[PDB]
């Protein structure tokens, strides 16, 4: 059973299980990002890198609610992981665009989260979520707005010549 | 626009470029108190240093304020700052109990932000003041009734001798 | 009072007095060019840095003007700082542009204090200025211009193209 | 003769010869500062130490004269060096006193001799006081004012007890 559960809710339980099917759909919806900027007939590396990069970023943050939920006394329980969004992504605009509506809708999710333990009267969850996920939402969130920013200047008169330039000299290591 | 702005309200945002104006107007205010403290019928090297020290820190407060505005999607506003309330800061002892009242004033702005934001259900604001502020203030003020009461034991009797003392021997690097 | 003022007239102390609010209100102008070009919907770190620098550098200035006339026995007296020009800042070019007439406008202000200290007989103000300000100000001014010149190149045809490539090939450290 | 002599008047030949007497002279006086608080009825070793640092600074200064009268193809000439006003030197207020009123007649000198090389056309000269003799002197009679200061604060009430902490907590290596 658990011999440590307190003040955990059930609701919560849930809710973090959840949430850890929500940053595994995003990691994976990430490695197809990745893998597809690496076709032959795309070949963005700076970009393949920066989703390949968040595909970690988002399977680590499954990996810490997982341990949190054990932590806690609660039961993770596993669902399907749904196959991303589209097969191709387009050009680094489309993709960016379909990054930042991830970032926002795991954000929105994380906020639904914490509107609910503070209505459990749960402060460890409260200051868990505080912490290593909504504060890396909003700094991840800045970034890929200005990567927008960016791409959406350098799309002229010229889409060809911004897209690599981008790439070249904001992404690529 | 802005592109990632989520749950940030217009009153939020506002109260952060209030908050912005008094961290800037404090260390406008510990600027002409460090140099006060630096004229040569004053001459207290150690408090004048004390009060430099902190002016950079107000600075810095306001830097990571305008920060944060920025990364919520908020748009920076800037006011006036208006010239500190004295131009003359009389004896060390007046010039602690001054910048006691000016952090105090500054604790209770971001008292007030942080009931904003609980009642604008901004969990991320709340985590940011908490954080980088409010336990900052709390021991800086902390150090200063320590140092006001020092002050004052040393005050005799020889009012000029315990000034002398307290900037030597507390004080100077 | 002061038990050290040789060869310092009421008219230079005031003088100087001025110079150390134009120099932060110069410092507060910078701060916010700055933050503008930190915006998520403006994005250009290289511009956001380099004018970043420009506000450390004319805040400095004016902490040695402030050291400059404790020094020489005359009394700091602060007014308020007026609130920068514009709220947002336009274009790279419009920034440069401000900028250039921010420094130009200093310039004018030391020149017009060299003149008056001249006037005053004071060679140590004179030796001050020479020194620590005058040189300074024709240095940036001219990195400034090389900069407006490259930036006026650079807008095609597609300003967003040459916006982007200057903040990345020249400025971004 | 001299075959290198250009643009350098009598008048500023003889004024730096009077200016050699002068710092030699004020040399001599910061001597018999040091030994009255090296007595073993005074016994102020801070104070002592301070006056012979003067000492020294003091013939550095007669000697970069000398060298800058050679430099320009003038004739270094000599006169006698007048004793020391006083023979004992009184409280550390008194000798401070004294020091502030010798550095102000130096620093008088040096500009008596700055209107003479503008009036002479001069620019070497006034580059040359500017420089090693002006900027020093601004900074050292900084120093003696707060140094008065922060003694005068220390005169009960117990005069003895503040002279000792003085020199103790401030001048003492
Ligand atoms: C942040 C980061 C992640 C991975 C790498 C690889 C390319 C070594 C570099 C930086
Ligand atoms: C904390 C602090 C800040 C500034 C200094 C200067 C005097 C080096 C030292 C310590
Ligand atoms: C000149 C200068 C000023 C600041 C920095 C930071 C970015 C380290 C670098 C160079
Ligand atoms: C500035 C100075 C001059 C002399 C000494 C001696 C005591 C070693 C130390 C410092
Ligand atoms: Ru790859
Ligand atoms: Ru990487
Ligand atoms: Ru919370
Ligand atoms: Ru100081
Ligand atoms: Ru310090
Ligand atoms: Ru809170
Ligand atoms: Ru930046
Ligand atoms: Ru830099
Ligand atoms: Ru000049
Ligand atoms: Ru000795
Ligand atoms: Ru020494
Ligand atoms: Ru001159």
């Amino acid at each position: 059973s658990s011999q440590i559960r307190q003040n955990y809710s059930t609701e919560v339980e849930a809710a973090v299980n959840r949430l850890v099917n929500l940053y595994l759909r995003a990691s994976y919806t990430y490695l197809s990002l990745g893998f597809y900027f690496d076709r032959d007939d795309v070949a963005l590396e700076g970009v393949c890198h920066f989703f390949r990069e968040l595909a970690e970023e988002k399977r680590e943050g499954a990996e810490r609610l997982l341990k949190m939920q054990n932590q806690r006394g609660g039961r993770a329980l596993f669902q399907d992981l749904q196959k991303p969004s589209q097969d191709e992504w387009g050009t680094t605009l489309d993709a960016m665009k379909a990054a930042i509506v991830l970032e926002k809708s795991l954000n929105q999710a994380l906020l639904d989260l914490h509107a609910l333990g503070s209505a459990q009267a749960d402060p460890h969850l409260c200051d868990f979520l505080e912490s290593h996920f909504l504060d890396e939402e909003v700094k991840l969130i800045k970034k890929m707005g200005d990567h927008l920013t960016n791409i959406q200047r350098l799309v002229g008169s010229q889409a060809g010549l911004g897209e690599y330039l981008f790439e070249r000299l904001t992404l690529k290591h």
